[PDB]
C-alpha cells in the first residue's frame, strides 16, 4: 500500500551529473510527500472493532514509512552542499518546500495515530460492556441480592466508559460519530438491563 522513495543509486545507469540526479531526487521526495498526504487526508476510522483494528494497523505501516522517510530527508538536506549554480537556487527551494511539507504530515500522521489509538481503546471498552450487558439478558432473564450487588459494581465501570466518551467528544475526536454511537448504545442497554430487575 506504500512506495519507497527513490534511491539515488537507481539513477546511475541513467547518465546524468551528480547535481542532475539530486534534482530528480528532491522531486521524487516532494512527490512522495504529496501522495502520502492524500492517502492520509483520505484516512478512515472505522465504525466497529474489527474495522478500527484494521485502520489502526494500516495506519501503523503508513506511520512507520513516514518515519523512515527521514533518512531520505537527511540525504536531501546534505545534498544542498553538492549543489552549484545554476541548479542550486532551484534545489534549495524544493528542499525547503520538502522540509516544510514533510513536517506537516508526520505531524498529521501523529495525530491520526493518537486518534486511532483512543478510538481503539474506547471501542474495545464499549464493546466489552455491551457484551456483558447483552449476555446479562440471559441471566437475570431465564439471587438476589448478590445480583443487585453485581449491578452496583458494573455501574462504576460503565459509568466510566461514559466519562471517556464524554471526554473524547469534548476534545472533538474525528471519529466523533462512531464514539457517540457506542456511548448511546451502551447507555441504552444498561438502562434496560436495570429496568429488568427494576
Amino acid at each position: 500500500q506504500i512506495r519507497k522513495p527513490l534511491l539515488k543509486s537507481s539513477l546511475l545507469d541513467q547518465n546524468l551529473t551528480e547535481e542532475e540526479v539530486n534534482m530528480k531526487f528532491v522531486q521524487d521526495l516532494l512527490n512522495w510527500v504529496d501522495e502520502m498526504q492524500v492517502q492520509l487526508d483520505r484516512t478512515e476510522w472505522g465504525s466497529d472493532l474489527p474495522s478500527v483494528e484494521s485502520h489502526l494497523e494500516n495506519h501503523k505501516n503508513v506511520h512507520r514509512a513516514i518515519e523512515e522517510f527521514e533518512s531520505s530527508l537527511k540525504e536531501a538536506k546534505i545534498s544542498e552542499i553538492q549543489m552549484t549554480a545554476p541548479l542550486k537556487l532551484s534545489y534549495t527551494d524544493k528542499l525547503h518546500r520538502l522540509e516544510s511539507q514533510y513536517a506537516k504530515l508526520l505531524n498529521t500522521s501523529r495525530n491520526q495515530e493518537r486518534h486511532l489509538d483512543t478510538l481503539h481503546n474506547f471501542v474495545t471498552r464499549a464493546t466489552n460492556e455491551l457484551i456483558w450487558l447483552n449476555e446479562k439478558e440471559e441471566s437475570e432473564v431465564a439471587y438476589h441480592a448478590e445480583l443487585m450487588r453485581e449491578l452496583e459494581q458494573k455501574e462504576e465501570s460503565i459509568k466510566a466508559v461514559q466519562e471517556i466518551a464524554e471526554q473524547l467528544l469534548l476534545e472533538n475526536h474525528p471519529a466523533r460519530l462512531t464514539i457517540e454511537a457506542y456511548r448511546a448504545a451502551m447507555q441504552t442497554q444498561w438502562s434496560w438491563i436495570l429496568q429488568l430487575c427494576q
